[PDB]
């Protein structure tokens, strides 16, 4: 009745590039198509069979039985805060890993929510060593927990968090995993790595709209949790757990249509073949992307052998800035991702999470080759 | 597999979420891109704007935020009151309740001012309540109560809570887009919706618009965290054009689209008169059934009516009682749950829709009746 209403809206979001973004990314079909369905109760036996569904495939999926997985409304930020909220006693310290942005903002999650952070910085581009945590761990003996970006967005990154985590419980800590763009990427094995907070978000390597957040949290975790004070109710992860059991729900109104979306990734990553399989295809994207900037004669910022498979953060040649790149391949009708924090004009973003068809890369890399080449002659470098 | 789980089976006259338009499922769809890109900042600022636009605020700040209204219920605790400080809550009804839990497990303390469900609040009460509690720091409202179809005289509380010179904080999610709502002329300080009630758009969503006079307090307040550090949101509203974090791109498109209907309706007077029109028809319809509502004279909600169930007959049986005949109303919720069962009309629904839910209610309450011996 009101077409013109939507066309309106149409017109402003509709689909302009091929893209190859930090997140969002782009969601695959089927995905889409659920995300349009109807609404309803979110207490009707109807909902509450398919949020445990949701909830019973990501236990499998993170490999989670000790443990338990809740879906919360908020970006994966949301459960970053609850954390420390839960987690962390009030004015106490939290030993923060940075390798890049996301790591900054972990910081920031913990000193503006009253706790203190004790920071082991690297510069962008590294990747978090045993060896180094062991003997932050050691002079920072009072810390109550460490937290690891798992996949730092900012500059490609993979944290080798197996170890790291087993080192932070050499030293009886608890390891809070900030995996938003590692989470279906990168391998998690929850109970296994002895993690007590993962978390991560709708958005990135699920190919889901943004709007729902994904967070497994371990006994340990959730013993301290029901004894915090103060930690609010928003993010108050028993009160989560309680209703999750009861109710098998949310405490509050959950972002449906994600829901359903993260629903049917699930299945999709099941047709397909299980994790294994999928994650050995996410690793052929990004040696296709490595390989492919490679060929152009480009660097990437990742250490070698510390790789994201999610996605790849390349350094522009010298006189060039990320910007320049970005926009340039907007006009050819590919939408990237600028270069983020310290690295932002050093260095262009080439995600490689949702909904991409490996002839979709090929393609994208050629004409990113000609964007170079031509930049290089503009600027006659 | 999932569509077979989640696909329509009933016409929906619920409490929240609600029946979206044609037109907002659609843009639901939508492909993603990035929330920092020129594209997105373009569709976020239009959406703040309408949203200014409709709730009469020029002085303040509205802000979409990535969660369930809620949030910002937990937001204007930890902005708005200073730690171990007092907040006078006045409730009507369940979500009254909830924004006591809300300011107690945030380390504030709530001092009760409640009704028995189905009152409103009475500004006279409300007057002496703050004369004899002047530690308080601000005065909340729940202006629509969902579990019970109430709407508070909202100007008027108002208008005694600023004549104390305490903050006002406002719980609009069944209210914003059913009910009017001048943000700077009421001097509200705090006011938030949801996106899956009066607007009709799915869940996932948060808006809220805060004063001049909060924002200088939130800006001082200590340790008011990340995810609902109000000022950090307007700083990025005002640099970014967007949100701290990720934003729920698809409700912010349907929002958008949801405030474009009600501009093509003739604007929020057209709109709102809609509502209460709809509002009326389902109250006339269920006392003419022979049934009377909860709500008390003069305070009825334009977005959902608790209705009283016949003795000996359950809200439950009701519910479930329609549900068999492709109709999906409410429960009753909070401690009348038993004595009552709710019927929404917010979102998409013809007036002819309401008809014919009512004339299927009539069926089902002698059914019910003739089965109880009744
Ligand atoms: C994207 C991202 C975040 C933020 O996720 P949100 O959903 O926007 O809150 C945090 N950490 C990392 C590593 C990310 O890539
Ligand atoms: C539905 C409702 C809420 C909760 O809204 P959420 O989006 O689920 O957080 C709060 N208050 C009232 C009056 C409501 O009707
Ligand atoms: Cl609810
Ligand atoms: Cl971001
Ligand atoms: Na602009
Ligand atoms: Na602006």
């Amino acid at each position: 009745e009101f077409e013109e209403a939507f066309k309106e809206v149409y017109e402003m979001v509709k689909p302009k590039y091929k893209l190859f973004t930090a997140g969002p990314v782009a969601c695959f079909p089927e995905v889409l198509e659920i995300m349009k369905v109807q609404m309803f109760s979110h207490r009707s036996k109807e909902y509450r069979k398919v949020h445990m569904d949701t909830v019973e495939r990501l236990r499998e999926f993170l490999e989670v039985e000790k443990g338990e997985v809740l879906l919360v409304p908020s970006s994966g930020t949301g459960i970053m805060e609850a954390s420390i909220r839960n987690g962390v006693s009030k004015g106490g310290k939290v030993l923060v890993t940075i390798i890049g942005a996301f790591g900054k903002r972990y910081k920031e999650v913990v000193e503006s929510n009253g706790r203190k952070a004790v920071v082991l910085e690297y510069e962008p581009g590294k990747a978090v060593k045993p060896e180094d945590l062991d003997d932050a761990l050691r002079k920072n003996p009072d810390v109550e927990a460490v937290t690891i970006t798992y996949n730092e967005t900012s500059t490609g990154v993979l944290n080798p968090l197996p170890e790291l985590a087993k080192v932070a419980k050499e030293h009886d800590k608890l390891v809070f995993v900030d995996a938003v763009s590692a989470m279906g990427g990168a391998d998690i094995k929850f109970d296994k790595w002895g993690l007590d907070v993962v978390f991560s978000s709708s958005q990135k390597a699920f190919g889901v709209p943004p709007g729902l957040a994904i967070g497994a949290f371990s006994e340990r975790f959730l013993e301290i949790a029901e004894k915090m004070p103060e930690r609010g109710w928003y993010f108050d992860i028993p009160l989560y757990v309680k209703y999750l059991k009861e109710k098998e729900s949310t405490p509050s109104t959950p972002p449906m249509p994600q829901v359903f979306g993260i629903n049917v990734a699930l299945r999709i990553i099941e047709k397909m073949g299980g994790k294994e399989k999928w994650l050995e295809m996410y690793e052929k994207r990004a040696k296709m992307v490595r390989e492919g900037v490679r060929e152009i004669g480009l660097d990437i910022l990742a250490e070698p052998g510390h790789e994201s498979p999610t996605i790849t953060a390349v350094l522009t040649p010298p006189g060039i800035k990320g910007d320049e790149v970005y926009e340039a391949m907007r006009k050819r009708g590919f939408e990237l991702a600028k270069g983020y924090g310290s690295v932002k004009e050093k260095t262009f973003r080439i995600g490689h999470m949702g909904y991409m068809k490996f002839e979709d890369i090929q393609e994208m890399l050629d004409n990113l080759r000609e964007v170079i080449n031509e930049l290089k002659k503009q600027k006659g470098i």
